[PDB]
């Protein structure tokens, strides 16, 4: 009940708020949930946990997690990057915007203009294999996907996994959803409470640092 | 006392989200604190409330209230058009989009390769104006006070005072509530622009307290205002 001791993870969670002016900002309607639940799990299977949390539901911070509080998509990249050289752990829960406005009104106030946002899980992916990240074991990311006119649920996840490239891809299917591993392993998983799916989740990246 | 017993008062609070698609929304950092702290005290002092709320989920419902939950600044419009007739005090503590995507997308908008496309902005109605001329075309006979906020700042073109009577004369509501803000924590700086701006000339100074407080101030001018009608 407390194999993840000595581990250093770095999570994020929440939506982020790409502002329009001091007031106004693109949102999503993400609750952040699941990333505190794995945030949660994870501290208590004793990690030394980081909590990125951008947007939230009202969220209550976890209890001997360190809180570090984001509005955009840039400032979760930073947090990330600042947070990055001693993490073992990246558990990429947060939905982070890909569009930002390219102005943001100085006041109170036509068009937003959109320019893109980095892609922070793709760039911890890639400085792990440049080396940047030497005492990074497992980098995780999420997504919530569906079945289209291009293709069924598990096709777009699979596909959404082999790009990123991270070692493991936990997909929300929007009853059940899925852990891809990448080395090929597929696990369904079951729909039940947040925290017994965080169990499931933090279960597999153990097991994930146990074969590595 | 129990000054408001028998008003029947309609009351807007939070912020809209304006859909790009089903998980992205243009949004405010509206808390709607302030406007369940007027719907509170309404109902404390007698009042039958209904409460018409945004984005304001993780807030507790006011004990003794209606709720009616709605999501974009079109549906607190059609929420306000539905309820009004039952109303004497329209409270309007809404944080409304002013402007929402012209485009909806049935999906995700995914992130694709080419240049970002621009969001196409349409503007939305002004749900307490378009109350204002409801009563004024004899649509509202029940109406007796109507009741809007304002965050007003002091730009290059006047001082708070200045932007918050143009605003008053310009929306044609009884009463203005300029800057109800801050939850007055520590270092949070209080600029003491905060007031109640009657139509009939009245200019009162809001005092900048807890939400609670700054609410009790608020329905003591709804209710000086009922009874000099
Ligand atoms: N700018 C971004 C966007 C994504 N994320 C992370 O990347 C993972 C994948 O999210 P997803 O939105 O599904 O990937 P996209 O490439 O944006 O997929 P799509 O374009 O279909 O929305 C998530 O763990 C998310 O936290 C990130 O780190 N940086
Ligand atoms: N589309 C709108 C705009 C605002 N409101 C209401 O009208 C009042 C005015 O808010 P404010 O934004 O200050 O007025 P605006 O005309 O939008 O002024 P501005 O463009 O300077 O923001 C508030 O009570 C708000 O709830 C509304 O009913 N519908
Ligand atoms: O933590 C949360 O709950 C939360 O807010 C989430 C935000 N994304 C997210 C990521 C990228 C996006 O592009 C996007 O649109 C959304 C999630 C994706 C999957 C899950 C998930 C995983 C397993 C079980 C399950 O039930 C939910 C949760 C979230
Ligand atoms: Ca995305
Ligand atoms: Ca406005």
């Amino acid at each position: 009940h407390h194999d993840m001791a000595g581990v250093k993870a770095l999570v994020t969670a929440g939506g982020t708020r790409e502002p329009l002016d001091p007031v106004r900002f693109i949102g999503n309607r993400s609750s952040g949930k699941q990333g505190y639940a794995v945030a949660r799990v994870l501290a208590q299977r004793g990690a030394d946990v980081t909590l990125i949390a951008g947007n939230t539901a009202g969220l209550i911070d976890p209890a001997g997690v360190e809180m570090v509080h984001i509005g955009s998509a840039t400032q979760l990249r930073d947090a990330v990057s600042k947070h990055a050289p001693d993490a073992n752990v990246l558990v990429m829960a947060a939905a982070v915007a890909d569009f930002r406005p390219a102005h943001v009104a100085a006041a109170k106030i036509s068009s937003i203009d959109l320019v893109r946002n980095d892609d922070v899980l793709a760039g911890a992916v890639r400085a792990r294999a440049d080396g940047q990240l030497p005492n990074m074991r497992a980098i995780v990311g999420f997504a919530a996907e569906t079945g289209d006119a291009n293709g069924d649920v598990l096709f777009h996840a699979r596909a959404k996994l082999e790009r990123k490239g991270c070692d493991l891809l936990v997909v929300n299917a929007v009853n059940d959803g899925w852990l891809l591993s990448a080395d090929g392993t597929e696990s369904a998983l079951e729909h039940g409470s947040k925290t017994l799916m965080a169990t499931r989740i933090v279960d597999s990246i153990a097991a994930f640092l146990k074969s590595q």
